């Protein structure tokens, strides 16, 4: 489709100091939602598949309803698999067409992790899809050598590292002592509980991906309620569910804004 | 897939004595909560995409979503276009494979009714798929004459009347007379408005599709409000919409067993 | 895909005094050539599927062969049903996504001909499929009146009339005539028994699509001939039916440069 | 569709003491004579996409082919990548759908063919795909302790060995010690240099799946120059490469029967 390797939508945002969102996605109206937000704003997007949604809806369900909604949608979209913790799932995601994956290994050893991050990152690698990794320690903040250890173990295209947050203050000085010693782009996990001005300097810094998953369901939600609050005998879900894609969309704006994607859609 | 065509369907439905619920979806947890519940049920099932739909998510995206979550159903599934007042719609929904069209020419004059529902009718027989039509008036009541004039000049194989509801007390007699001399099945429109009992008694008389809207989104509308009622910060979607989904999928078991197609799927 | 309708195709050919070559395919090696030929040669083209090939392999089978080699091809294609004589396979062809059909009612009465097509001409019409007809006569040569009457019963886009071919010196004052008259693009049928000279005057005249089938298969036989005549034990297929291919992708260029469609894929 | 894991398959063929072909297809009519062939044996089937098709026609668009011609079929197909060297190729087949794959390591030596075999065959048995490796020495035939060694270092479910044939005595003594030892299917590469006699004594010592291409061509080729011998102007492709095609459905007929696997689909 216009559906576009991770590993190229990262590094070029990485590059051009700007970040890619990338939203979870957990049904029709939340899919759609972060789509039109995306064409809207003529941005590059990812759309996360992640573990609950894969519990709910199964995994190839919710690929095949992304692709149902990619009619009219021309910016750079790619699909990514979030914290996967199964090469098995790792690799159904690869062959139903994810453009990227996470295979994320940091509840095991140091070794393990290596081992199996590295194995799911030669098939991505092999099929031209972009690969996720994620390390905690080998005092709570990733150590460089950990974090270069990690990288060149696996070969992923962009690390997350404990940086901060929780899954909060951010590790500024170490996100940019790994910039310039480990030289791939950062993925930040739990961002929604970091403020605005904190989120920008950590994209000036190399964080190049940005997950959104919670603050999406709560702007959801919010639409939900207002809706049925005032009226709950509204029965249209064009007019309830309708409002909480309405309510997602201008929080997906919101964080297109704030990443600084908004119109680099034509550098692509 | 499982798909089966309408025509199929609903004259089987209409040969045994039981009828064929056509249950309206609207996204992703309502098409599941239809086939999941038409699964347990061993039923088969007709889900409808109608025209509130349509303008919230489209024609081809619907279809594709319910391809999507096919992937472990089993039983008998016809995928209908509900009140299509457009012949370019009509034949849109014919090329993206749905297995039974209505065009509701019912506010045009009883010839363009027929000439445009006839030449609907011809497509979607070219290509297995069953042709629902309607017709009111040529006191407020269809009459035989006028149901036998619209079923001979359009060759539908199904059709709905004027019999008593509105888009209420159903007219017993006329529908049998319409059976006799019409002799193919009646679909019914409005039937929520009508008691349980009226609904047998209809079918008893030759009703073989009765169409499901409004009840189902009552039903999803109420597990969401129950579940928000009592936590307005349950974020979760799979516990909020999933709440609306199994209530709405009761309610589809209920209609289902109201219908008599439980138990049915064996039958093709 | 880069898949164009047929009535955008024809009618922009016709408009800049080119025409399009409609090569009929009969297998994967001759679907290739085609496709190899138009993009080598910066060509819109047609691919026609018609009534030998549906016999052998089917009318979807064909279209996903089509499917299958359009993966590297960036040109203008236009997947085309030859002379169908049943309405029926006019509207699978439509259903599997055809970008163009044509209904052959010139062994009906003038009447039927025109009531088939003209039904077939609204299925296409309502999917933006281009419709191609035919007729011959109501002294061999089509009269403007005849020609008249059918295009305005009928609503093609592009039809054939009898000329001067057989299914051979072409009626040129005719076909000025029908073009003043009409004022719709002509499809040439039996070309391949007419010099290239008369072939670039028809064109000149209004002659917007020009089938080639014989022609080719004599090029793919002579390629097979020529390597099985030296080594009767040359059992590769990539190197006799190759042969094949690459002598049938010469024909094709020869015959795109006779249409004058090379280098006209930049004004799509 | 009904494709079947080559896992299953040649356990299947295995555990009931005959063999599955692995007829290798390279177009449109060779597939088909493949395809008819086992379902008027009603056999279950392998069809081999290698690497001289892949360098012509494309992994991918072959795939794409099969799957286009399976729409009448219901025996147990699997479609097999054969020979690859290139873990790539291996995982754009496992991408696209294949069932079985077989990666190639006998020209590494012993620990990158077992290191590369191992890290396919984890991905293949992570999605259900059957997977064959090939060893031949770590005096020309393959010994117990090479054959188990390289077995239980990969994990693949089929294993070719050097038993003696050339890509010719077949070494039964060996071939049945390897039964006992490493207790997982042969498979047989060269197989066409071997008399009947020698095949139906290595499918009752294990051989599960016996590899055809050459043959099928010849048999192919045989039945083009018999046409074109009698009649260089025979044009039509459906007498010419159908007659070819006819030969070759023959031939695979009679390997089908060779091997033992007429009758058993009904066994799946
Ligand atoms: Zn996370
Ligand atoms: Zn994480
Ligand atoms: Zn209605
Ligand atoms: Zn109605
Ligand atoms: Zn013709
Ligand atoms: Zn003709
Ligand atoms: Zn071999
Ligand atoms: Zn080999």
């Amino acid at each position: 489709m216009p559906y576009v390797s991770g590993k190229t939508m990262i590094q070029q945002a990485w590059k051009h100091g700007y970040a890619i969102g990338a939203f979870s996605a957990h049904n029709a109206e939340t899919v759609r939602a972060i789509l039109l937000a995306a064409q809207e704003e003529q941005s590059p997007v990812m759309i996360q598949v992640g573990q609950k949604v894969i519990s709910v809806m199964g995994l190839k369900p919710m690929k095949e309803i992304i692709d149902a909604f990619m009619h009219d949608i021309t910016v750079p979209v790619c699909i990514h698999l979030d914290h996967s913790r199964s090469f098995e799932q790792t690799m159904q995601a690869i062959q139903c067409g994810f453009q990227s994956v996470m295979f994320d290994g940091s509840h095991l050893s140091f070794e393990e992790n290596v081992r199996i991050t590295r194995a799911a990152s030669e098939v991505a690698h092999a099929l031209n899809i972009g690969m996720e990794g994620e390390i905690g320690k080998i005092a709570l903040i990733t150590s460089c050598d950990e974090a270069l250890r990690f990288s060149e173990g696996t070969d992923v295209d962009y690390l997350a590292v404990s940086i901060g947050t929780a899954h909060p203050k951010l590790a500024f000085g170490r996100l940019q002592e790994i910039r310039e010693i480990v030289k791939k782009p950062i993925v930040l996990h739990g961002g929604s509980g970091v403020p605005d001005d904190q989120i920008r300097q950590a994209i000036a810094l190399g964080v190049a991906k940005v997950n959104v998953d919670t603050e999406l369901r709560q702007a959801f939600t919010q639409g939900l309620c207002e809706v049925l609050t005032n009226d709950p005998e509204e029965y249209a879900l064009a007019v309830s569910l309708g409002h909480g894609r309405d309510v997602m969309k201008e929080k997906v704006i919101e964080k297109i804004r704030l990443f600084g994607s908004n119109g680099k859609a034509l550098q692509f």
